[PDB]
């Protein structure tokens, strides 16, 4: 019965995580776009003082999202939101019930956060060399069950945490968006198409085929256009060597 | 009933997290020290292919920790291990049961991970400026309940996640451990003693007063000596900005 409002932005993989989870949960919820990188509304720090998307309000009186209530719980940090949605909707089985399988999900989310995400950021925002990112992606790929399935076997929030980033990689590379050079772009495109990365390609197809992805993705071309609005992606700019 | 083995090192705040949680759970468990920074045993990648401490094995036959079994589950990443211990020992109430309070715990862990931990690492190991670390610590302090108590009210794994780092800060500063400049050491010592940080000092005292801390801490001087064994804490080197 308690309302959920998610403050979102199409470009944001962090917001995308939470939309996927809410879809998989069958939740009733509102989304409200915020132009966080270019024109943040003066009320936005009332929902998230960190001034980041996503933000979430929970409960309180039903109010317009641009008039947030002080009575709603304010929840920050996308991974905390994923665990919250799992806790709110236990019948949706957004995590396994077995402790070891649950730990596979948590480990996969930590491997992504601690080893992969920062490599994506370095390559895309600074144009650092692509090899350490490919190495990190090969490590993450090796944590998947080789013969098929999601991170913990059955789909879980671990897959919501990771697919937004992997799904953006392919179309962003095809558009040449990000500070890496053409040489490294070609290298990453060839690597991600090679047998070395067949398993992570299967993973991306499997996550993308679910309605939770279809219903929260604008389309590859539209997602690229939204990403070009991100100041830190510096459309038209590339660093070399 | 299944065995728990935690591969540990006294200097490591990451391993310390998990020891605290195991104590709070009342678990039966084995610890085994690993000289991971100077002399990693050849068998260690069998328990953690990432070659990091902590490592955990769960179940399988009872074997000496230096003879790990292929049959035990290998669990990596300290925050995944914290959630695993909470899942294995529900009667110990290592997380709240209320979803919003659980989300406070997960948010606190994410705030620490995403904003504070990298600042501690960069100030101590690279000598980067201390002001962003102090700003991150003030933000984390602001997430605590103002009147006392732990991150989510009652003690939870969020406090296990954070106290190893905060508890090391004070004696490390007094011993002059770290690559930051003298000026920044003075700044940090004065700040951490100032009224600005009264709330986090109370938090550290409250977490340290619990048996789970006392029984997993070697003593301030002993912890300082263990930290001096860390190669990246190069004695006699300082960076200046
Ligand atoms: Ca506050």
């Amino acid at each position: 019965t308690k309302q959920i409002t998610l403050y979102t932005a199409t470009f944001s993989p962090y917001a995308h995580r939470v939309r996927i989870a809410l879809e998989e949960a069958g939740a009733e919820y509102t989304t409200y776009d915020v132009d966080i990188l270019r024109n943040m509304p003066d009320w936005f720090p009332l929902v998230n003082p960190l001034k980041k998307i996503p933000a979430m309000t929970f409960g309180g009186p039903e109010v317009p999202p641009d008039q947030p209530s002080p009575e709603s719980a304010k929840i920050a940090e996308s991974l905390a939101m994923l665990e919250f949605i799992a806790d709110l909707f236990p019948d949706a089985k957004l995590l396994p019930t077995d402790p070891v399988l649950r730990a596979r999900a948590r480990t996969f989310m930590a491997l992504y956060e601690n080893y992969v995400n920062g490599q994506f950021r370095d390559v895309w925002f600074l144009g650092t060399p692509a090899d350490p990112l490919l190495q990190a992606l090969e490590m993450l790929q090796g944590a998947l069950p080789p013969d098929g399935g999601f991170a913990a076997g059955e789909w879980s929030i671990a897959d919501a945490a990771v697919i937004p980033f992997l799904a953006r990689m392919f179309p962003y590379l095809e558009a040449g968006l990000g500070l890496y050079s053409k040489e490294d772009g070609v290298k990453m495109r060839k690597a991600m198409a090679s047998e070395r990365f067949a398993r992570i390609r299967q993973y991306v197809r499997d996550c993308r085929a679910r309605p939770s992805f279809a219903n929260t993705w604008a389309g590859d071309a539209e997602q690229v256009e939204a990403a070009k609005t991100v100041p830190m992606l510096r459309v038209g700019e590339h660093h070399h060597h």
